[PDB]
């Protein structure tokens, strides 16, 4: 009867039960049970582990070793043999936005992060595993399969190493490995002011009692903002182009420069908060810098709860929408807020959402120069993109104008990141996304697809043509027998994704309810939610209920022309209006006076 408690947490706890803000380690969030949804736990398990050893090795470690008596497939092969297409053309979304697909990418991080290995700074084990491609401890290599243009000229393999597990880090023994979340599981702009005290301060501008967010100094876009520059050496971003010296930028969440269009998306919210906190201090003389800070905090976290629950998650689950999200009827103590570990490979399906370039617009949405179109690999990292060419107007008009990629059958993923993703660690333009996905899904110990569709009350086919039933495709349903023997052994991430997608949505069946479950958990559970009563005032709820993306860009940036619903697709100029026309943020319902 095992122990019920170890672990290697954010340390001294002690929790103010009274305090109407939040803390940022997520912790203290449930009254009863401090720490559920907290930074640096064990991701939850809605099912139990499988892995080769029944407690920590992955699938297609040991060679002899079969999954319910099949080997299971190479992750690279899954990808090279379903994954990949190479025609581009006619794979854009036809009513979904460029920023249908970044909005998503915000949210994940906001829930997830499975940090990898750490016990290698002053490192042979980087190297011994880049290398020499030796699987062991914690390199888990991606091999390449015969005929990979790959082995002719990158080598045989691709760094992966085994994500971070939860009591320790070295080399573990007991019950079944546990991944850590290295950020909070509720929906609180954790993304733009960092999961730990320690950072959750170093962003922040204490040199003065205004409350603001520390912004840089050396670089700024027409007197608007720009993150602070990070000041770690190695930088990634100085790597892909050593001339202009840029390096990436600091924010809540490490991930923010992994690319031009997520970094700038970052730089709206830090916009708003220090811009919410303006017009706070010009509303309330008396407050002091804490009070802007935590208030101002507590304004953004309803704001990416709203456009996400009221706009983004109605089109993603589509008719799915009310059978796992009910309307709220408020907070539920019982309820587990904690990510599960499958959610952060069932939202992965962003992935396949990710169009191949990016597009820069100037004041009439028309091209902005001469190479305004971008393939979207070279911009993994690239800060200097944004810094030395342009600031981030002419890619926000992009966000609005363009479509995001739809998943096809026959077209998942662009060869951008299918083939030349750039990695942080490593060098090269030349890694696989896919691969890496499918190979992180054995790592978590993920159980099979037909586990999943049993957890979600779906369908199970144990034959070729039962899985062409349920995939409602031949050929796909073919190729998936022919490398996984049996659909017992589908790794979920390409299983869940296979699957078409439901009506007015933008994921199957088996996703919407892995999400939506996902999502009514964090939502019920979350003690701050902004319509539970007495969070706000219900004349504050009024004003936070006109909160909209467009109104985020015109309070933020010089665009003066934006949709009135950004998540769609929108034609310029017919369903572009003035700034004029979309509801601004009252906070008027904010004022306070003493006597
Ligand atoms: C807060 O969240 C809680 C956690 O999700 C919720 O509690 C769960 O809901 C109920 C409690 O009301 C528990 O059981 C449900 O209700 C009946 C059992 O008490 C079941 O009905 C019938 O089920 C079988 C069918 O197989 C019948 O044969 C049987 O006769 C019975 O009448 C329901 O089917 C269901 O089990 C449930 O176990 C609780 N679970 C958990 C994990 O807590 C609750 O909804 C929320 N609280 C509030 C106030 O809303
Ligand atoms: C570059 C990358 C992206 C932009 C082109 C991108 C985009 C998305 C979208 C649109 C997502 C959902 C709506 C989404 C979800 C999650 N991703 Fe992904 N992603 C890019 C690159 C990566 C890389 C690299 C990883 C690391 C994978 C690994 O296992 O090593 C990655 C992961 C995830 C992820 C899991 C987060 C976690 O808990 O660790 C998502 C929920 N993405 N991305
Ligand atoms: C690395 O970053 C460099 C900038 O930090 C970048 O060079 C810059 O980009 C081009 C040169 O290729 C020039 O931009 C355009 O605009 C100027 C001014 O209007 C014109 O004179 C030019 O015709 C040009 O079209 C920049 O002036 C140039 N700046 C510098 C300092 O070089 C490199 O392209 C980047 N290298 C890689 C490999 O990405
Ligand atoms: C593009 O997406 C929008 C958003 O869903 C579609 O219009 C919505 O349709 C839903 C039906 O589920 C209605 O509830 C709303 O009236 C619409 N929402 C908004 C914000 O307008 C729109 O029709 C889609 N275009 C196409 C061709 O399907
Ligand atoms: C902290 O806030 C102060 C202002 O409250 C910032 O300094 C000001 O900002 C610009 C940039 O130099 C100039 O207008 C003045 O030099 C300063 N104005 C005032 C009224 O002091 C300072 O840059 C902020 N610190 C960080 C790290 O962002
Ligand atoms: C994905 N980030
Ligand atoms: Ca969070």
């Amino acid at each position: 009867s095992w122990e019920v408690g170890c672990g290697a947490p954010v340390p001294l706890v002690k929790c103010d039960e009274n305090s109407p803000y939040r803390t940022i380690t997520g912790d203290c969030n449930n009254r009863r049970s401090p720490a559920l949804g907290a930074a640096n736990r064990a991701l939850a398990r809605w099912l139990p582990a499988e892995y080769e050893d029944g407690l920590a090795l992955p699938f297609g470690w040991t060679q002899r070793k079969t999954r319910n008596g099949f080997r299971v497939p190479l992750a690279r092969e899954v990808s090279n043999k379903i994954v990949g297409y190479l025609d581009e053309e006619g794979v854009l979304d036809q009513n979904r936005s460029l920023l249908f697909m970044q909005w998503g990418q915000i949210v994940d991080h906001d829930l997830d992060f499975a940090p990898e290995t750490e016990l290698g700074s002053n490192e042979h084990s980087k190297t011994q595993c880049e290398e020499y491609c030796i699987q062991g401890d914690n390199c888990f290599p991606i091999m390449f399969p015969k005929n990979d243009p790959k082995l002719k000229t990158q080598g045989k393999c691709m760094p992966f190493f085994r994500a971070g597990f939860v009591c320790p880090t070295p080399p573990y023994q007991s019950l079944a490995r546990e991944q850590i979340n290295a950020v909070t599981s509720f929906l609180d702009a954790s993304l733009v002011y960092g999961s730990e005290p320690s950072l959750a301060s170093r962003l922040r501008n204490l040199s003065s009692p205004l409350g603001l967010m520390a912004v840089n100094q050396e670089a700024w876009d027409h007197g608007l903002a720009y993150l602070p520059f990070n000041n770690k050496k190695p930088s990634p971003c100085e790597f892909i182009n050593t001339t202009a010296r840029v390096p990436c930028f600091l924010a809540g969440d490490f991930r923010a420069s992994e690319q031009i269009l997520l970094a700038t998306a970052h730089t709206l919210l830090l916009r708003e908060h220090n811009r919410l906190a303006r017009e706070l201090k010009k509303l309330n003389p008396h407050w002091n810098g804490e009070k802007l800070y935590q208030e101002a905090r507590k304004i953004l976290g309803a704001f990416i709860q709203i456009i996400t629950f009221r706009d983004y998650l109605p089109i993603v689950l589509g008719s799915e929408m009310q059978k796992w999200i009910p309307p709220y009827q408020g907070y539920n103590n019982s309820v587990d807020p904690r990510i599960s570990n499958v959610f952060t490979f069932a939202f992965r399906f962003g992935h396949m959402e990710v169009p191949s370039t990016v597009s820069r617009l100037d004041e009439n949405y028309q091209p902005w120069g001469p190479e305004a179109e971008l393939p979207l690999h070279t911009l993994f990292f690239n800060t200097w993109r944004i810094i030395k060419d342009g600031g981030i107007d002419p890619l926000t008009r992009g966000l609005l104008a363009k479509k995001s990629k739809l998943m096809n059958q026959d077209k998942m993923v662009t060869s951008e990141l299918r083939n030349k993703l750039f990695q942080p660690t490593h060098k090269i333009h030349g890694f696989d996304l896919a691969a890496i996905n499918l190979q992180r899904c054995r790592d978590h110990g993920m159980p099979g697809y037909n586990s999943w569709r049993g957890f979600c009350g779906l369908s199970q086919p144990k034959t070729l043509k039962g899985l062409q039933t349920v995939l409602k495709n031949k050929i796909l349903a073919k190729k998936l027998m022919d490398l996984y023997k049996t659909p017992d052994n589908i790794d979920i991430w390409i299983g869940g994704n296979a699957e078409p997608m439901v009506e007015r949505g933008r994921v199957g069946p088996l996703l919407a309810c892995l999400l939506g479950r996902q999502f009514q958990q964090i939502r019920d559970g979350d003690r701050f939610w902004w319509e539970n009563p007495g969070v706000f005032t219900e004349k504050q709820r009024d004003s936070l209920q006109k909160f909209s993306f467009s109104r985020l860009i015109c309070d933020n940036t010089h665009i003066t022309k934006v949709p009135l619903h950004a998540f769609q697709a929108n034609n310029y100029p017919h369903d572009f209006v003035d700034c004029s026309t979309v509801d601004k943020l009252d906070l008027s319902p904010w004022a306070s006076r003493e006597n």
